[PDB]
């Protein structure tokens, strides 16, 4: 058995069907927020639907994901014992108020303020203390309730994330670590490349990939059986790039912003409207180029390669962002079949 | 004794004074080019001045630097035995036609086409073969002439460069390896940071620095006594950055292009015209910010720290780009005093 974990925005919860629910092992609900050192759920609208989802697939684990890109409050909460206890208490509140099986913490990222949030060098030690305290509180509630409650994280994929955390300690408190092996090239670079590539390609100045990320986290002390890799149901896109090398590893005037989601790629871009699909046999990744606009994405082909890698390397499974980005339903099917 | 090596454009050779020449151990003349698999010098104008420069400082070693950013022809020449022999023959031509002591090869970079030049995965093996062949030819000419002829390279600072070369083999043919520990953050990223920083700073998504680069090359098999680190007499600059964290580690709409040279920074920017100088005590690097425009540079303070690092770590010395970028003469003086 492997993890098949899908991020689902609260807004998309009613769109889940029984057939889709049976293909997932986990749903990560996006997103709770942090205010006053506590996880907040009051803005989420569809949490009353959770018992019915669990009835449709009783093997499904439903986590509340807390944070996301630009969600603040984490460095502040982790900086004091009081704030770490408050976060732990609010995680317990979430799993007792709603049919939630645990919490997925998505602080992006300890020590890093680039998303417009507070950060501190103290976050490296404080993140470990925060997760320990949250795990302690969730375990106490699981003792009361006669069950297990889950704690996971979503982690950045590259060296910076290892440098800002103590992953050998962090992993001890987590059921698994989800490596966000997407947006690996995106809004901070003007060089085109693959945003969610299985392997690193020759000629790329940037050296990250799923394979390189897994290796970093294994060497940092995360057991392979706890590593869940990432698939993206959407693209990253660079504009006004020279018509050289099919747009790959070329300089844009701007960074790689979000491109079309997979729904829109299938409808409007893949081998259409001047865009040609190319396959990078080294990276195991597809890309589109029309002579000027470069688009990096995941498809059924790269997903199959990612699944084969999970099996061969004995990893935990795969997660994806995000359910609503592929209304063709093909990418979830490919993940389910591959694992 | 330490290497004090300065890049000097051919156009700036007549500006060299005796006092400056006595402070340098090496001059790298920028730049010869590659055409038809051969080093070309016909566009350079001041090579007849070299005997007088050597007369003024008989201990000075004068190298011809070949290549530079966007200079093509290297992957093509290195791809065949004929082209490798042609490069070697043309290096011998350079040192017999002019008062040159050797060649500094500045291919940027083997396996990488990002500068708008040809590249191939075969460059990794072919670069070693090219340097071996050039060293063999230069040694044969040194045997005829009763002297040593030099061969060095300028190398990219980050992981990509290690991945595109065989540095443990490459180093055997070189008098030293100049690590271009500048432009380390620049035209490929929209996140601000230090372009020529001694140490890596907390909170930077990008993890390179002089210290990290030296460690990469040592681990790749370059002896410390062959490592020459880099200082920059000019800035990298990002525009329209949020007024947060003094501009450091903030996102710009564009990449880090060239900023003012040190002459212009001293005249117009350092603690002037709204720009405040800050010192990063972790990275050992100065930076300027006026609330909107972020400028990274080297000064006498960071240069002293770089020199102390060279001495403590037992490296070969320091090189700089480029002589004409600092008409205050202070940065060369700081380097000379520090070593």
């Amino acid at each position: 058995n492997y993890v098949v974990a899908g991020y689902v925005s609260d807004r998309h919860l009613p769109e889940l069907t029984k057939e889709e629910l049976k293909k997932l092992t986990h749903i990560n609900i996006a997103f709770g927020h942090v205010r006053e050192d506590r996880i907040q759920t009051g803005h989420l609208q569809n949490l009353k639907l959770l018992p019915e989802l669990k009835r449709e697939n009783p093997d499904l684990t439903i986590l509340l994901s807390v944070g996301g890109w630009s969600a603040g409050g984490f460095s502040e909460a982790a900086s004091t014992e009081a704030g770490r206890q408050a976060m732990a208490e609010s995680a317990v509140r979430a799993v007792t108020e709603y049919a939630l099986d645990g919490v997925d913490l998505d602080w992006e990222y300890p020590c890093y303020a680039e998303a417009g949030i507070a950060a501190s060098p103290d976050d490296k030690a404080n993140f470990t203390l925060l997760l320990r305290t949250m795990r302690e509180a969730l375990d106490r509630q699981g003792e009361r309730d006669g069950r297990h409650y889950w704690l996971t994280i979503a982690a950045g994929a590259d060296q910076y994330y290892i440098d800002g955390t103590e992953m050998a300690e962090v992993q001890r408190y987590l059921d698994f670590v989800q490596l966000m092996t997407y947006d690996m090239r995106g809004g901070f670079q003007t060089l085109t490349g693959h945003h969610t590539n299985l392997y690193t390609g020759t000629g790329d100045l940037f050296r990250i990939s799923v394979d390189a990320s897994v290796n970093l986290f294994v060497r940092a002390g995360v057991p392979k059986e706890k590593i869940v890799i990432g698939a993206a149901f959407y693209s990253r896109m660079w504009k006004d790039v020279p018509n050289v090398n099919r747009g790959l590893y070329q300089m844009s005037p701007g960074s790689g912003g979000y491109g079309p989601d997979f729904t829109e790629l299938a409808a409007e871009y893949i081998d259409r409207n001047g865009f040609v699909r190319y396959w990078d046999e080294e990276a195991k990744a597809p890309y589109l180029f029309d002579g000027q606009t470069f688009i990096s994405y995941d498809d059924e082909m790269s997903i199959r390669y990612k699944c084969d890698y999970v099996k061969a390397q004995e990893l935990a499974g795969v997660m994806f962002w995000e359910y609503g980005c592929d209304r063709t339903h093909r990418l979830l099917d490919a993940l389910y079949q591959g694992l």
